[PDB]
């Protein structure tokens, strides 16, 4: 394991929290993807039902230069 | 300059990995959803959430390097 995991309850809505280890003061653009709200660069996700499970990873880019970070997070949807 | 694919709900669909890829390399395939053929996706029984935009990527061996292409998944029907 060693990936945190997310909790929600089937037809509620969910903020993905990003997980990337961040700088401040960087602008980054992100990315998320499938592996088969204050809080920033994270996905909405509404509405959920128990197909949406699985594990999920955001990528950070910085604007400039070639470099970006990226981390992974767990959803759990449980009902019916 | 991304394909797309329509498939009628239920059917099974084989997505293919648009990776321009050379022939004769052997390379290990990842695929992510974005929010015997070789490296191709299975998808079995679909249903209408299914649908979205997809991401094969292609690694060398070496390590060093990549290839990615993305295609789209559209599952249709009547009811």
């Amino acid at each position: 394991p060693g990936t945190p995991e997310v909790k929600v309850a089937s037809s509620e809505d969910v903020d993905l929290p990003c997980t990337a280890p961040w700088d401040p003061q960087v602008p980054y653009t992100v990315s998320w993807v499938k592996l088969l709200n204050e809080r920033p660069y994270s996905l909405k996700i509404r509405n959920t039902t128990s197909s949406n499970s699985g594990t999920y990873r955001c990528t950070l880019q910085d604007p400039d230069g070639q470099r970006n970070l990226s981390g992974k997070v767990i959803l759990r949807v449980t009902g019916s």
